[PDB]
């Protein structure tokens, strides 16, 4: 049965809720990304509509294969009548398609849900400047104050010193980079530019990476693995026994791997700083993890809830124990109370 936490008071609206079968009274089914928790559900046969971003729109279409008609993509940044409701999408700086929503109900009660996002300064001169907003669904994914993690800026630069100088001390190394879902594209984009180089994927990676409309893709991205210096890999795959048996299939054309396993939050984050890096290394094969996050740090968390000033918070992430709970109902009444709200 679907959660409270996942419905919208005063409307046919869910959001995220497509592995109950048919919710009674859901007229609408939002989805806030394409990652499959999120997701977990939809297919071709989906006879209901689903808002949406348009990015989130072509991965429905080419890789569950729903039908054009039931998908309703939205501009971004405008006011929006979805069956006698206006709603607005907002990018959540999550991964490429994911947004934010406000929800302006008939009583006068506004509604965020901020699907997952990673909160920023930019979203405070948004349109969320020109009104309150009464309730807040929240993504507490790192709602304790161990999670600290750097700036995704910070984390390109490393990544892109630490492959370039390789490549330019020993140039039969190739690079790889781990995935397992959309995100952290900045990742392996940036390497490759600095190389000079397109990146090499999968068939199935190609397609995924073809829905998200960014600008001159055609030109930063191969399945031609031979011709390129930049490879990814499913992160399952990114070890010794996996790097070593795709170091064979290149065929005598590299003589060391760099690989870089983009990660979220790890133990290691409490003892080293990004600038002090270290790799695993089993022969010729070294492999970086590098805490790359697209959630929100607990500060920036923090900042973002106590300049909003919400009535009430309803967590969608760690909600699952009583524990959890208790533990992040704290950090709101300390927010709160510091505030003044
Ligand atoms: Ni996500």
């Amino acid at each position: 049965t679907c959660p409270f936490y996942k419905k919208i008071p005063g409307t046919g609206f869910t959001v995220d809720a497509f592995q109950y079968g048919v919710v009674e009274g859901c007229t609408a089914y939002f989805l806030t990304h394409f990652h499959s928790d999120h997701y977990a559900g939809l297919s071709k046969h989906f006879t209901f509509p689903v808002y949406c971003s348009e990015i989130t729109g072509n991965l429905l279409k080419n890789k569950l294969h729903v039908q054009e008609q039931y998908i309703h993509p939205l501009p971004l940044d405008t006011e929006c009548i979805v069956n006698g409701v206006k709603v607005v999408l907002l990018d959540a700086n999550h991964c490429p398609g994911a947004v934010m929503i406000l929800f302006y109900l008939p009583n006068g009660t506004v509604i965020l849900h901020t699907g997952d996002f990673r909160a920023d300064p930019s979203m405070e001169r948004s349109l969320l400047a020109d009104q309150k907003v009464h309730m807040l669904y929240l993504d507490t994914t790192y709602c304790s104050p161990e999670y600290t993690f750097p700036s995704q800026q910070e984390v390109i630069r490393f990544a892109i010193n630490t492959a370039f100088e390789a490549v330019t001390l020993n140039p039969h190394a190739l690079v790889v980079c781990g995935t397992y879902s959309i995100g952290k594209e900045k990742v392996f984009l940036a390497i490759a530019d600095v190389l000079g180089s397109k990146v090499g994927m999968s068939q199935e990676k190609y397609k995924t990476l073809q829905c998200l409309n960014i600008p001159e893709i055609n030109s930063l991205i191969t399945t031609d693995m031979c011709s390129s210096l930049v490879h990814l890999l499913p992160m399952m795959q990114i070890n010794f026994k996996g790097l070593q048996s795709h170091l064979k299939k290149c065929g005598g054309k590299y003589n060391q791997i760099l690989a870089f396993r983009p990660t979220g939050w790890t133990h290691s984050n409490k003892f080293t700083r990004i600038a002090d890096v270290i790799p695993q290394t089993k022969g010729n094969i070294s492999i970086y993890g590098i805490p790359y996050s697209e959630h929100s740090s607990y500060l920036e968390m923090k900042r973002f809830v106590q300049w909003l000033k919400p009535q009430k918070i309803i967590p969608t992430v760690n909600v699952g124990t009583w524990k959890s709970r208790s533990t992040m109902e704290k950090y709101f009444r300390e927010w709160k109370l510091e505030a003044g709200y």
